[PDB]
């Protein structure tokens, strides 16, 4: 029947329980006491694997925002933007990305998974092209799917590659050229002030999902171009509540005068409820206090840089050969080494992610960590020494 | 440019907009004293346009639910549900619907257009069929076109077309019946005893989409194929939290015995935040409350009843014949006479839901009215009382 194409999956899957390994995909958070910190599996457990940057969700303006949402407007908003749909805190979220990013225009999705399928499939239509890194997010391969234009697939980071790529292309049809300021996978960085000068070269538009850069990236915390000084050259950026900002949403922002008509057409924007009141007023309160969270920022860095600086100088084998992001990924030779070091710091205390196959490329096997401002020296410096204890204890360094 | 496509979009707005109505695309909720009444344009205004049919959102242990969740568990979940992700609150919104739907199987999606997009996309691949009525959500035709599956429209609610347009089809491979409960447009019913019959002929899995149904519609409230005596022969069922339930969110419910590997294959399900610990708090909580939320479903009902009847005595032309669910659509003969109709009641204070063309076939302008549970005898008939001065100062009726 229909669910017969999963049972390579299923196998798969029991495969991997087979090892003895906790399941994965069905961890539960069933305490959390912060930002940092949770009780899974009936164990206190640091939490390194979660996007939460800038440790916003348990900010007392930000939960006091959300609770009095909550009491006024009450627990949802009534269908879509369009039609019912629209209350006071959507009008304010969409203000606090305006002043964040200092653009005229500001569209916000229920998800960012939407955010980038709608864009991406609503700007580029056919006979127009959209061309994007070859290690882009999910969503913006599904945006791709969604929409009606060419795909044109460059090597990762090749600034070389997009040039003769884009050159190729015939010059009159209208171009998206679509980039990440940080990259998931491996936590690096792209070279976006080389990529969007051979953009603009071609006559592209530039959309740049900055994600994993909100708030501490840049004078303003704008991402990656902004840090790059690209500021005024982007097109279109696109982010979501769900990293820094803490909360569900995505959204898109730009300067462009026509841009506040891509409402009219965007059918995951027309065909979506909008967010709860207590989402949007906690986007909000999050979002600006992001505009001037110097501490958070400095202590996220300097996490960053810790964990980074220490992995490296045990010898594990890092994505990135310097402290580019707030991920840092730890890559190991096969997958049962992978499994093996993330039961071994999930048992002593330890979340963080695990990337394997077909979620990386066949020849590569990760753990992702992702710091958080609101973790502490201290934890640091025990995550520190659970990596030294598994990675020893299983022998990878 | 890229935004060069919405030239007429915006022209046909700005059209909209020189005839003198308010744009209807940009209403807010300034305030919003109760699930039926808020303050739009300074002026107190009854709401008669949301999908709220249970009035859930201002329930006080929904409401209460909400902000224990964010005092517990902060403004959001740490990224996917595949990762950081799942915290208490998710795994009981699922087994919430599981006891709802009386199902084994619950996947929990960030929006309902999502589950739909995600559900669609993932379950029929290359070779195998989606057939779909012709006027079916917006969603569902986008999940098609996230697919690699063949598309197969009918006829709306022509039991006849379906079984030609199935018979046609191949029999070996496997195929995915799409189906609505109630369909938004005119609030109008499925024949879904007659069309899951045909389905099942021809060795078909059913998808029914209970969105406009939940919590009203069969003994248990799961929806019209509950109401049809469907139970137990319906493959998938899905809904969103954010008619009945009152919040954001989206799902998918199943027999399947593989059902829950659709986890492990499911774009939209495994590239996304996982909701906020509020919204899975509110919608569990409202979830189990619709399960015995019998004065409100009486209310809801006798409501719909009262406006249908007395919108269709006074001369005014409706989608539907007969009361077949909580949405009223009054039928108006050109462009001009819906958005003056649209005006008057607004002006007058009360907001109902325009749809034009393209939202609407070309021969169709519809003022859509959705009842809500907490709308009391009195607003039902001051409605009422609206629709009338409306209708004979615009000459309608
Ligand atoms: C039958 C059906 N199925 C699915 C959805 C998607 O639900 P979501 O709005 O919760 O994503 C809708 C949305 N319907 C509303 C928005 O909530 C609309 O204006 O389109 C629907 O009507
Ligand atoms: C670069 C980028 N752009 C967009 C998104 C989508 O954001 P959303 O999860 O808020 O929908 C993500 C999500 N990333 C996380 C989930 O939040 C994941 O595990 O995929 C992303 O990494």
């Amino acid at each position: 029947d229909l669910l017969s194409k999963f049972d390579g999956l299923i196998a798969e899957r029991q495969k991997l329980l087979d090892s003895g390994v906790t399941d994965p995909f069905a961890i539960v958070m069933e305490q959390v006491k912060s930002p940092t910190e949770a009780v899974i599996r009936g164990k206190d457990t640091i939490l390194l694997g979660t996007y939460n940057y800038m440790g916003m969700t348990f900010d007392p303006d930000v939960i006091a925002a959300g609770k009095e949402a909550l009491e006024k407007f009450g627990s949802g908003t009534y269908g879509s933007r369009m039609l019912n749909g629209t209350f006071h805190d959507h009008m304010e979220v969409e203000q606090a990305l305006r002043d964040f990013y200092g653009t005229t225009g500001a569209i916000v999705f229920s998800t960012g998974y939407m955010a980038n399928l709608g864009i991406i499939s609503t700007l580029a239509g056919k006979g127009e092209y959209v061309i994007l890194d070859a290690d882009s997010h999910a969503s913006i391969y599904d945006g791709c799917q969604q929409g009606n234009a060419e795909i044109v697939r460059f090597r990762h980071n090749s600034v070389e590659d997009l040039d003769k790529r884009l050159g190729r292309l015939p010059k009159e049809p209208a171009k998206l050229v679509v980039l990440e300021g940080v990259y998931s996978m491996l936590g690096d960085i792209a070279p976006l002030k080389e990529m969007v000068a051979v953009a603009k070269k071609h006559g592209a538009m530039v959309l740049v999902d900055e994600a994993h850069s909100m708030g501490f990236f840049g004078p303003n915390g704008r991402g990656v171009y902004e840090a790059q000084g690209l500021e005024g050259q982007i097109d279109f950026v696109v982010g979501t509540f769900s990293k820094s900002v803490g909360t569900v949403g995505g959204f898109v922002v730009s300067n462009h005068p026509k841009f506040e008509a891509v409402r009219l057409a965007c059918r995951p924007y027309i065909f979506t409820a909008s967010l709860p009141p207590s989402v949007v007023a906690t986007a909000t309160t999050s979002i600006r206090k992001l505009m001037t969270a110097h501490e958070k920022r400095e202590r996220l860095w300097s996490n960053a840089r810790a964990l980074h600086g220490g992995l490296k100088a045990m010898g594990f084998r890092l994505g990135t050969e310097t402290c580019d992001s707030a991920i840092v990924a730890v890559m190991l030779e096969d997958q049962e080494q992978a499994a093996m070091m993330w039961q071994a710091l999930l048992d002593g205390g330890l979340y963080v992610n695990m990337a394997r196959p077909p979620a990386t490329p066949a020849g590569t096997f990760l753990l992702r960590c992702s710091i958080c401002a609101e973790h502490t020296p201290a934890q640091i410096q025990t995550v520190l020494g659970m990596f030294q204890a598994a990675g020893r204890a299983v022998g990878v360094i």
